[PDB]
């Protein structure tokens, strides 16, 4: 059962495909259209059904060329509005109808950004970009917003002449618009079946430069350049990710590098992965975000979580490949300084809930809560740190790396729960059942807080992070003399940026420290976001008041969750700048995206 889903469930009736038909008005802030459902009945004289919206207009449902009747139930808060559609003609098992239904979108959809010309690089046209995942699929079209069903689409997008449509699919060509010369027609397929959540649309003024045999990268025209040189790794890492994962199914890769305001690192579009301009340091340094988006052109996008609760299959074997994927180009010594890092972020996540949260648990109860509000580093670092443990459990990489390829070859367009991973694992490893017997899987799986067991790690690459951080918390008034810039002169800009989160872990530090940090480090030069998220906290935490307006300037001028949001909690915590983060976050919330807004206003205890 999808308990986040209002819909028909899938032994009920399962959609195969959608045709969007739609038009973008930048001054109505809607998208106006057609959503043709081609759905198959999975039961004996079926006489209805029900679809998912949120904030959605209908004008009509029509089915073999006729009006039907439909019913909107009352709101379920996030979940949005049920929709009954009484069918004409009963349907019996694996019959096949198609359900076009004419609906409007709301300015105030929760997976829409509606941008203004101020709001992008260029300054002269607005901006549209849509993110669905989890459930906010149901806040653009009438579907069945789950997971556990997956079809295909094809969609002709009419936009402003000026301005480029872009979706989560195969570009199939543009056309003057024939019912409006002013408006072109973009036309987009998805030729695999994939779930509604990866459903994706992006409208602006759009320029695209190519990277590899498979790979354009888009942006607006000032960020074209920078971002061609960021993720020239792509097609290298694509190549890794077909040999751990076997063929890459979906045709082109492309990336899109969204305005500051998108609220996520990267997010796994099919076809067209959206990423973070805050990947931007000019170094490709952050290029993992890469590595993890086309890992989950397998685990993620092929093999799919059948509900929110067993999230942790999407992320925690992304990351597993990701990680390899880093450690082929980089270095087993770098692949284990990464899942220590991960481990770090996972101890930072139990620690913020705490060890008995709900939220701590692998595989979740999603129950009355909104997925927005549970999303965190514990699907992906918990699953991560089980995958890791089983790698070293059964043998090593290049035996677990067996398993992964085997279990994509046999989930690969279907939706699975842990016990089907489980099942498969055991299966898979039927001669190591014995060592599998020995895992805590009630602990691992379903208990709250810090895994049973910790893997082991190579310390190489984090030695030298540990010991200057540790030399900095030990360190007395008297020692501060003895630091200065050749501190870091043999530390790559990761070992910076885990130097400051081992330190971070520590705070406060005396207020005398982080000056002295500042004086002899020069960190208030770093323009690389992970690494200056990093040093402002620590800054903030330490009570130094110099930092309040470039922590407030960060909090804002990019939207990234990961930054936005402990930026704001650490700024209301601070006494010096309780009030200005209040007052920032109310005078900018009508131009912020509509999931961050919610969530930094919960954060800040602000209605
Ligand atoms: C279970 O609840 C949630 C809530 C939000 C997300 C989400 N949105 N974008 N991302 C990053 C790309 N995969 N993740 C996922 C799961
Ligand atoms: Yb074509
Ligand atoms: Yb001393
Ligand atoms: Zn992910």
């Amino acid at each position: 059962v999808d308990t986040c889903s209002l819909a028909s469930p899938a032994s009920v009736c399962r959609t195969k495909h959608l045709h969007l038909r739609c038009s973008v008005d930048f001054t109505r802030r809607t998208l106006t259209g057609t959503a043709a459902l081609t759905v198959q009945s999975q039961e004996d004289n079926l006489r209805s059904l029900v679809l998912d919206t949120k904030d959605l207009t209908i004008e009509k449902v029509v089915i073999n060329g006729q009006e039907v009747k439909y019913a909107l139930g009352e709101r379920q808060s996030y979940k949005g509005s049920p929709m009954e559609i009484s069918l004409p003609i009963a349907l019996s098992k694996n019959q096949e109808i198609v359900i076009e239904i004419s609906f409007e979108t709301s300015p105030k959809s929760s997976a829409l950004q509606w941008l203004t010309p101020e709001q992008t690089s260029g300054k002269e046209h607005p901006y549209l970009f849509s993110q669905c995942q989890a459930i906010h699929c149901r806040a653009i079209l009438p579907c069945q917003d789950t997971p556990s069903v997956k079809l295909t689409y094809t969609a002709e997008v009419s936009v402003p002449k000026e301005l480029v449509a872009l979706m989560s699919a195969i570009r199939d060509g543009e056309t003057p618009d024939p019912e409006d010369p002013s408006r072109k027609i973009y036309k987009f397929i998805q030729k695999v079946p994939i779930p509604c959540y990866l459903i994706a649309l992006v409208v602006g003024a759009l320029e695209s430069r190519q990277i590899g045999p498979r790979t354009l990268v888009w942006s607006e025209k000032e960020q074209v350049e920078k971002s061609a040189y960021e993720f020239s790794e792509t097609e290298s890492m694509l190549k890794i990710a077909e040999d751990l994962g076997g063929p890459y199914v979906w045709g082109q890769y492309d990336l899109l590098v969204l305005p500051p305001s998108f609220p996520y690192g990267g997010m796994e579009n099919p076809c067209l992965t959206f990423v973070t301009p805050t990947l931007l340091a000019g170094d490709k340094s952050l290029s993992n975000v890469i590595a993890h988006e086309i890992s989950h052109s397998w685990t993620g996008n092929l093999v799919t979580n059948k509900t929110w609760d067993h999230f942790w299959l999407n992320e925690g074997h992304t990351v597993y490949l990701e990680r390899h994927i880093c450690g082929r180009l980089f270095g087993e010594k770098f692949r284990h300084f990464n899942a220590l890092g991960g481990w770090g972020e996972l101890q930072n996540s139990v620690k913020t809930f705490g060890e008995t949260h709900p939220f701590t648990k692998l595989v979740v109860d999603l129950t009355d809560i909104d997925p927005d509000v549970a999303y965190s580093s514990v699907p992906y670092e918990k699953g991560f740190a089980l995958l890791f443990y089983l790698e070293q459990l059964l043998g090593g990489p290049e035996i677990f790396l067996g398993f992964l390829k085997a279990y994509v070859e046999k989930f690969s367009y279907k939706s699975i729960t842990t016990d089907d991973w489980k099942d498969f694992l055991y299966s898979y490893f039927k001669d190591k059942v014995d060592v599998l017997n020995q895992v805590d899987w009630n602990a691992w799986l379903y208990s709250p807080g810090l895994p049973p067991i910790k893997p082991n790690y190579d310390m190489t690459l984090t030695n030298a992070c540990i010991a200057l951080s540790q030399r900095w918390i030990t360190a007395k008034e008297d020692d501060l003399n003895s630091f200065n810039a050749t501190d870091l002169k043999d530390l790559s800009s990761h070992q910076l940026n885990e130097f400051l989160a081992q330190t971070l872990q520590r705070a406060p530090l005396p207020l005398g420290h982080i000056k002295r940090m500042q004086e002899v480090y020069n960190f208030n030069a770093i323009n690389n976001s992970e690494i200056r998220f990093r040093w402002l906290r620590l800054c903030i935490q330490s009570k130094w008041e110099d930092a309040i307006p470039l922590a407030l300037k960060m909090a804002t001028e990019q939207g990234r969750m990961k930054f936005t949001r402990p930026l704001f909690k650490d700024l209301a915590a601070f006494d010096k700048s309780h009030d200005q983060a209040v007052r920032t976050y109310q005078e900018h919330k009508a131009s912020m995206h509509p999931v961050t807004a919610m969530l930094v206003g919960k954060d800040l205890k602000v209605d």
